[PDB]
């Protein structure tokens, strides 16, 4: 098998496709190219050949083997946002990534994943007793903002615990995201003409400078302190590693930033799409309340409860399957290989189109939202909402805990209504790095009406 895809127009092949990506958006460009050509095909972002793949078989191969534990993207765009060989998310240096990930992995599982289930519920309870902060005169709640705030609160009180300006940092975090999303695949030419990008350069500084203030304090409280053994957390772990010789201060700093943004960047959008799905699916929402009555009653949500919330678990999966937020994964080939039928040279960029994959394969009723798609145990090789393997989502387990926790704590207390005939299908969406709602539009509010 030779490689499918558009004609290489003697050096015009690349230019049309890279342009198509910038004009369309990374997400909807992938969906376009996969629809036109095969579920496996070649394109050019910048110079380098890049493959876009929805085939579950290829998907599985890639996330499984160790020679795909890299991502890709403009070096100058990454340097701009500070993820060039520094975080983990888009840290593309094999060795430096290898040595940092452990820290993330430890903090996002075991003892911490148990605190998180209650840290979440409390954080949300706080914010639900302060609805005045997010509710309109006509009772319209800004769900997106509320969520982002409890996500940041949650992340902070678990991984860093330093008092911060919640409202302020959330807006800056979004500046950071947008900037990241903008510069990720902008061709080098773009960075030469400075008044075009320096817009973004400023949102990055706004967040980084806001965070240096926080880590500066965490550094003090550590260098004083009585029983240091008593209270280990993500930020401390890193700082002490730096205090040995394991980490650079710059890197530490990026990781803390990367940990704080991660939840607000994804959970909030995901739960938002989940909340709309509940409103327009009354049948499903009844099953979820019964399960809560059966499993929890009027007791505080605890770790031992989460396995029992079976219906909800399926709801979360079906929501992510049907309305994904992270619908694509970027990887790079580190060794040569043959993947399915095709030769894949090292240095080849890969975009796994997991969103399209969850509609072309396995599932009984792919194109409608039903809890029937998850009535029979799903092979983790046909459904990858987080990815798996050496570089799968580091939060994949804690994530599910948090989502379960916040949904329970919310639906426990309020019925949710969507304005007009609005639903996830009829929301206007941007489809670039992630797949999220266009916030320059409106009608994205909800109404929270009490229960009992
Ligand atoms: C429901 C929300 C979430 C979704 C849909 C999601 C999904 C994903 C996916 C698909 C990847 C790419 C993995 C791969 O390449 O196969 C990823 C990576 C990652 N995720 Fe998540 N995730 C979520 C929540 C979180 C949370 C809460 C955190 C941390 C608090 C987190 C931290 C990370 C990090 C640090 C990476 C980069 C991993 C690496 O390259 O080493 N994620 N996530
Ligand atoms: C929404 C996104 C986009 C995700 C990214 C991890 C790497 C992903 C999956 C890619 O290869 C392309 C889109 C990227 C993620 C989940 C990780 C952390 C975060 O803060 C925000 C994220």
């Amino acid at each position: 098998s030779s490689i499918p895809g558009p004609g290489y127009c003697m050096g015009i092949g690349p230019l049309i496709s890279h342009g198509r990506f910038l004009w369309m958006g990374i997400g909807s460009a992938c969906n376009y190219y996969n629809r036109v050509y095969g579920e496996f095909m070649r394109v050019w972002i910048s110079g380098e050949e890049t493959l876009i793949i929805s085939k579950s078989s290829s998907m599985f191969h890639i996330m499984k083997h160790n020679h795909y534990s890299s991502r890709f993207g403009s070096k100058l765009g990454l340097q701009c946002i500070g993820m060039h060989e520094k975080g983990i998310i888009f840290n593309n240096n094999p060795e430096l990534w290898k040595t940092t990930r452990p820290f993330f992995m430890k903090a996002l599982s075991g003892p911490g994943l148990v605190r998180m289930v209650t840290v979440c519920a409390e954080s949300l309870k706080t914010h639900l007793d302060r609805l005045e902060e997010v509710t309109n005169e006509s009772g319209y709640v800004d769900v997106l903002t509320l969520l982002r705030r409890v996500m940041l609160d949650t992340s902070n009180t678990l991984f860093l615990r330093i008092p911060l300006d919640e409202s302020a940092i959330v807006v800056k975090i979004q500046g950071y995201f947008d900037a990241w999303q903008a510069l990720l695949i902008k061709p080098d030419i773009f960075f030469k003409i400075s008044w075009l990008y320096k817009k973004y350069e400023k949102s990055v500084k706004d967040l980084k400078d806001a965070i240096e203030v926080l880590i500066a304090e965490k550094r003090r409280r550590i260098s004083t302190e009585e029983k240091l053994e008593e209270c280990m957390d993500f930020a401390t772990e890193l700082i002490l590693a730096e205090k040995r010789g394991d980490l650079t201060r710059e890197n530490v700093n990026q990781c803390i930033l990367e940990m704080l943004i991660a939840a607000p960047d994804t959970m909030s959008v995901s739960l938002f799409f989940m909340l709309f799905l509940i409103a327009k699916h009354p049948n499903v929402e009844e099953a979820i309340i019964k399960e809560i009555q059966t499993v929890i009653g009027e007791r505080d949500i605890k770790i031992d409860d989460i396995q029992k919330l079976k219906v909800m678990e399926n709801f979360i999966y079906e929501s992510m399957r049907y309305q994904p937020v992270v619908d694509l994964v970027m990887r790079k080939a580190l060794e040569d290989d043959v993947i399915d039928g095709y030769p894949v040279k090292k240095g080849t960029n890969i975009i796994l189109n997991i969103g399209r994959m969850h509609r072309l394969e396995f599932f009984p009723k792919p194109n409608e939202f039903t809890l029937e798609n998850f009535a029979k145990n799903v092979p983790y090789r046909y459904f990858q909402p987080f990815g798996f393997g050496p570089r799968g989502c580091a939060g994949k387990y804690i994530a599910m805990v948090m989502m379960k926790a916040i949904l329970v704590t919310l639906l426990r207390r309020f019925h949710v209504k969507t304005l007009q005939g609005q639903c996830v299908e009829s929301i206007q969406k941007i489809h670039d790095l992630s797949l999220h709602p266009d916030e320059t539009k409106n009608m994205l509010e909800m109404i929270f009406t009490p229960r009992n």
